[PDB]
């Protein structure tokens, strides 16, 4: 409970061609429209996903995402290795520098080789991501009710960016810390 608050900026350099950002850079939402977005090496062209702009190389950090699935869609959030695969079809896994869960309506997963599907209390509205670099844990809870999601144990190598994905039109997501 000494995790530091964090500002979040959506870099728009990383954000899939699929994803319209807010001009704050603080909300995502499932564009009905391929934007013409330069193809730049740090864009994902397959994964409908988007990196913060600053990465994490040390000490315990928080942020929530605010979640609206108007239309049976899906939202991910986690934290990346700066190194993870953009190009192509990548596999959301630990393996692969990926520690994120999944939310859709009446669907909560932890993402791995084996994805591990969590029953909560509650269908959470915000998702509090807690990052403790020093140690290597990444913790999920829902961020109104504190009730626990998950719980990765990572070795940290590398900087971690914070991670984010939406999936299907009416799917948004917003940031505060």
């Amino acid at each position: 409970l000494d995790y530091e608050p964090a500002h979040i900026s959506l870099d728009p350099q990383t954000s899939h061609p699929k994803l319209l950002l807010s001009e704050d850079h603080q909300r995502a939402q499932f564009s009905y429209k391929w934007q013409n977005s330069p193809d730049n090496p740090q864009r994902f062209d397959r994964a409908t996903c988007v990196l913060a702009h600053t990465g994490i190389t040390g000490g315990r950090h928080t942020w929530v995402v605010s979640i609206d699935l108007a239309h049976g869609g899906s939202c991910t959030v986690g934290v990346v290795s700066e190194d993870v695969q953009r190009k192509g079809e990548l596999r959301l896994r630990p393996e692969e520098g990926v520690w994120a869960v999944r939310l859709a309506w009446g669907f909560v997963s932890a993402l791995g080789s084996f994805p591990t599907r969590l029953t909560l209390k509650e269908q959470p509205r915000q998702v509090r991501v807690s990052l403790d670099y020093e140690v290597g844990w990444v913790t999920f809870t829902n961020a109104v009710t504190r009730e626990p999601i998950y719980t990765f144990t990572a070795s940290f190598t590398r900087k971690v960016i914070p991670f984010f994905g939406l999936w299907g039109r009416g799917s948004s997501f917003s940031l505060s810390s």
